[PDB]
């Protein structure tokens, strides 16, 4: 069970690395096969999310993930993280502004055999949509 | 240790009952009297935060807390939960629509002898901002 619960930690730091080095392999080879991701209470399809990923680091080619926090019971692990990067790629239609930008982030992971069966995550992306011109800033 | 996760996920979820009968005397009974409150990497003065709590409830009087996850390790717990409510009070800019919105919410909670003397949060409410118009549909 400790043993349990230092490992899936491990694992979801192997994946934060991963991010860093901006290596989408080293965190999808942690993935079930048929792994369910859910974003706003809705599934979204794996292909779907792969397509957000190569988004953001298109977008955000100097993504960093700063762990402020994690947290281990049973099967599952729980990461809060803040994202800072500058807007170098295209975002979008949007142009690079190379303005820096940052947001914060909780994923949740299950774990069934060091494998991630699913997977939901709250996105807090209105920072970056504010600094990007994206949307007004006093919402 | 066990036996202090076990209570420390109590107090959260009489929290969250406190809030869902709109009564903050329920919530702010847990917080140690130096309780720090953060929100986007951000320290918010804990009158400050009451303020912003009574400012929800006016705009959404109806607002209802469902937890879908609830974690706990050495003195934190942390929770999963969708908000859903009506549109019955001014929100910011905008009167009343009386449109039903959801958003989502992580609250990370550290807690010293059964009192709240850290909370964390990381709040998605771009799916309410869209549902009341005030940011692009496609943001």
């Amino acid at each position: 069970d400790d043993r349990t619960l230092a490992e899936n930690k491990e694992r979801c730091l192997q994946m934060v690395a991963a991010w860093n080095r901006w290596e989408l392999d080293g965190i999808i080879k942690y993935w079930a096969p048929d792994v369910v991701h859910y974003s706003e209470d809705k599934v979204v399809d794996t292909d779907e999310m792969i397509r957000r990923m190569e988004g953001g680091i298109q977008a955000f080619p100097d993504l960093h993930l700063d762990v402020k926090s994690i947290m281990a019971e049973e099967d599952r692990v729980i990461l809060r993280i803040t994202i800072t990067a500058t807007h170098k790629g295209r975002f979008g239609d949007l142009a690079p502004t190379n303005r820096k930008v940052a947001w914060h982030i909780v994923e949740e992971l299950r774990f069934v055999d060091g494998k991630v069966v699913e997977h939901w995550d709250v996105m807090n992306y209105l920072p970056m949509l504010k600094e990007l011109g994206k949307v007004p800033a006093d919402v």
